[PDB]
């Protein structure tokens, strides 16, 4: 809203391999464009949702925010790294600040990292977040029955795992109004094995089956919005296409999977709070649809 | 661009069955919103691209247009009806006028109708239009090497059949630069048979296999953009999800299939040249990408 041919051309030239040149080059472009703060957005840092040192969340709101939708964002980083805050950048305060500006309560989290903590640490941590919100978010102007979980890459894998595996649900049915899954990995059995997946799901890919989210995503009643990027690496594109295939086969219907022209793996979430409005709008529009 | 929750709710209430009330009610809403004329857009009516009475096209352009992309629109109507013009409405002049405003040559066409004419009349007609444009469009401001074919429903089936069974043939010279397929039926072997499909593909569905476009779409080198609507009837959603499955399977990639939130089967093309800008922008953005 609107990305130029020129920006598209630059992301294309960074390529569709997840390399340091690509990730870093992307972050550098969007870091200079995204709003990371707003004096009207109050930020409470490092609320503790569990005992682990990484069981922390930052909460974003305006003074007038009441009875509001709650948008949680779960960062990526291949399960082994990343943060809610990257210093000297506006990420991911951008998403928190955007949420607050849109009339929501914004929430960004960290979670326990692989390989020290392996599956199902992810959905455990999300369950603890949901629990914390249920008990506390009313105090910050949130409605605890209007929680929307969003995540990117590994963060989207974690959201998906929470959805799929009712053993980790915080309350009956999951306790969330919807979820947004931006370029995630959903089926551990068809995923191309790599060091990152090995770190989180364990050394032997032949044992990864019970951690698959795909069947649970297909069967869920929780409203889902998903995205895939034009210049996403191969496996992210495959996983997205597989999801659409399985959904269509199960339901004789087409799921809300958005194709993001001009974007790459990192750019969608990093574009929120920039002059490029489309991704922010899509996110906000979905939040309001599923919380009405 | 931006479609309100209220408009989404009118369209949702009209339903996902292709009924008169759904078709008619949609046309009625958008007919009052779309621009159907612009005094700076010069229109030439009913150029004859073939012998049949329905081999006609209307050309739209501005005085300063030169060497421009050429956007062709092929209307829907179940293969058996429809027109490039519906009196007392702006359809589909809206699309021709929008194209001209965006710096293109816009073209709207009619074609031979089923059941008087059956497959392969559709790809024949489209071939004739391409041939005519290659020989004549330059004087109207177009570049014959920048033709983009767009269609909706049966029109999209026709465009897809041109791609699958024609586009790569030496007879097409350089061919077309791209195609836009809006809620089309692409695979005659998995489509749910109905009277419309019977009108066009023949009385016996077991004989519809050679008319399938699916394999040819999957194999084409012509850039494709597709759309599927949130409130599309079942079989359009199934065909769209099937396309994504087969593409992902053949190419380990995700094709340009757009999910249109809040739209139904007719709203997308009808929204072009309204205050809802998203669909017009998507279309115009694709045209410029593939004709650079």
């Amino acid at each position: 809203g609107h990305m130029t041919p020129e920006l598209r051309a630059k992301l294309e030239s960074l390529g569709r391999d997840l390399t340091p040149e690509m990730l870093g080059g992307t972050t550098q472009i969007f870091a200079a464009m995204a709003t990371g703060s707003d004096p009207e957005v109050e930020v409470t840092r490092d609320l503790e949702y569990g005992e682990d040192p990484r069981h922390r969340l930052d909460l974003f709101r305006k003074a007038d925010t009441r009875d509001a939708p709650v948008l949680v964002f779960v960062h990526g980083g291949g399960f082994v790294m990343g943060d809610k805050r990257l210093a000297e950048t506006p990420f991911y305060d951008n998403i928190g600040v955007f949420a607050a500006q849109q009339g929501f309560v914004g929430v960004t989290i960290t979670y326990r990292l692989a390989p020290a903590h392996q599956f199902p640490s992810g959905p455990e941590d999300l369950a603890a977040v949901v629990r914390w919100l249920k008990a506390n978010v009313a105090q910050y102007g949130g409605d605890p029955d209007k929680i929307v979980l969003s995540g990117q890459s590994a963060g989207a894998a974690h959201v998906a795992s929470y959805i799929a595996h009712k053993a980790h649900h915080a309350t009956e049915g999951g306790g969330i109004a919807g979820a947004i899954l931006m370029s995630g990995i959903y089926d551990t059995l068809t995923a191309t094995p790599n060091e990152f997946l090995i770190a989180y799901y364990g050394d032997d890919p032949k044992g990864w089956g019970p951690a698959s989210s795909m069947a649970g995503l297909i069967n869920t009643e929780i409203p889902l919005m998903l995205t895939v990027s034009e210049f996403d690496p191969e496996d992210f594109q495959r996983q997205a296409a597989q999801f659409v295939c399985a959904w269509g086969m199960a339901h004789a219907a087409y799921p809300e999977m958005h194709y993001l022209v001009g974007h790459n793996h990192l750019s969608p979430a990093q574009s929120i709070g920039t002059e490029i409005k489309a991704i922010g709008r899509m996110v906000a529009g979905f939040v309001r649809r599923v919380t009405r």
